[PDB]
């Protein structure tokens, strides 16, 4: 009743539809061509890695090991975030230096679509395939040099704009259905509202929308979350929603315990201290952001060529 008015004053629900991004209007054309490209290992140097393989649609969409790779990163290895309901999220994951975000942060779709591979040797092999030419002229229709990088990446991001998980518990539960959580969830929703939780984590993703200097540092548990020297770094809210399915935990995936994820989260000094009883609480209402993983019909993709360059 209450709970639920205050619930729905700092949450909201995963809607059917994403928002349009940059004006990227859905089509079926687009949204079947960035699936195509999404599974597409040949964009990659070696032939061997696609978007899935970080991003594993039937596994919490993310990467379960910490990884060097992808979206031409050049440092240490890194958690990857999941692509679930990415498209709701204003800031981006982030892990490193809050000097930088200003000139090199973009968007979670667009930040997607940031690669390792030239813009060159990925469109010459999609150049390289009749069928890819003909799914780009049917997502682009009346342009006459559809296969762009430009294109392509707008296909991705349309797809990447599908992926999101409607209809879990808590979303009935915000939406009426006072019976969508039990009474042991419902106690942990009140926790999260009452020891500050909101400060950081709320909003459709519960989290994904600002950045802070406080990240997991390995010093209950051996985990604890502090804040960086000179907040000179920063790491982005996570957005907690589907965080069953997301494990490994934090910027470098150093937590696979749900409970502990919670735990380190409670402290003094950002005024969310919690007792056991009130993790197991919280953890009990975590689990009912878990929502309805998109169907998704595997794409058959067209044979390489003589023009397809070769896995180096
Ligand atoms: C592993 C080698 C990866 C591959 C291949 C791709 N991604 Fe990725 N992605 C990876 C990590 C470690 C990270 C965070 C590091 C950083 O570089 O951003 C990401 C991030 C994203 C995001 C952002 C989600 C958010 O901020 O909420 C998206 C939407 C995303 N990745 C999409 C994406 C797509 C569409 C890819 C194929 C073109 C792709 N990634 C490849 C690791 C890896
Ligand atoms: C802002 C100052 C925060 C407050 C208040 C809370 N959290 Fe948080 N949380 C914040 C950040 C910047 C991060 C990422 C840190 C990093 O090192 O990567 C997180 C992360 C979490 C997680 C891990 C989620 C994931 O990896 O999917 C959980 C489970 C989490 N936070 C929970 C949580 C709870 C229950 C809180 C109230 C006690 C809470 N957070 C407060 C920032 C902030």
């Amino acid at each position: 009743d209450n709970l639920m008015e205050r619930a729905n004053s700092m949450f909201e629900p995963i809607p059917k539809y994403p928002p349009v991004i940059d004006g990227n209007e859905l089509t079926q054309a687009k949204v079947e061509l960035g699936k195509m490209e999404f599974f597409e290992p040949r964009l990659s140097s070696s032939h061997l890695i696609s978007c899935n393989t970080c991003h594993n649609v039937g596994l919490g969409g993310d990467d379960e090991l910490p990884t060097s790779i992808g979206h031409g990163w050049q440092k240490g290895p890194r958690n990857s975030p999941t692509v679930f309901n990415a498209v709701f999220n204003a800031a981006q994951f982030w892990d490193g230096r809050a000097a930088d975000l200003a000139e090199q942060a973009k968007g979670p779709v667009q930040a997607g679509v940031e690669m390792s591979s030239t813009p060159d040797r990925v469109v010459a092999t999609l150049k390289s395939m009749p069928e890819y030419i003909e799914r780009f002229e049917d997502a682009f229709p009346g342009q006459e040099n559809p296969v762009t990088f430009d294109n392509m990446a707008v296909a991705i991001e349309a797809y990447e704009a599908t992926l999101i998980t409607p209809e879990a518990p808590f979303d009935k539960y915000l939406r009426g259905d006072t019976s969508a959580l039990n009474e042991s969830e419902k106690e942990g929703l009140a926790l999260f509202m009452d020891r500050g939780c909101t400060a950081c984590h709320s909003g459709v993703n519960l989290g994904g929308q600002n950045y802070y200097p406080f990240g997991l540092v390995a010093k209950k548990g051996r985990f604890s979350v502090t804040e960086t020297a000179s907040d000179e770094y920063v790491f982005r809210a996570s957005p907690l929603r589907n965080i069953e399915l997301t494990a490994p935990y934090f910027h470098s995936g150093a937590v696979w315990s749900l409970e502990e994820a919670v735990a380190v989260m409670g402290t003094a000094q950002l005024g969310t201290e919690l007792n056991n009883d009130e993790v197991k609480s919280i953890v009990a209402f975590l689990k009912t952001l878990t929502g309805n993983v998109p169907e998704v019909t595997y794409p058959v993709l067209p044979p390489s060529t003589a023009n397809t360059p070769k896995p180096v």
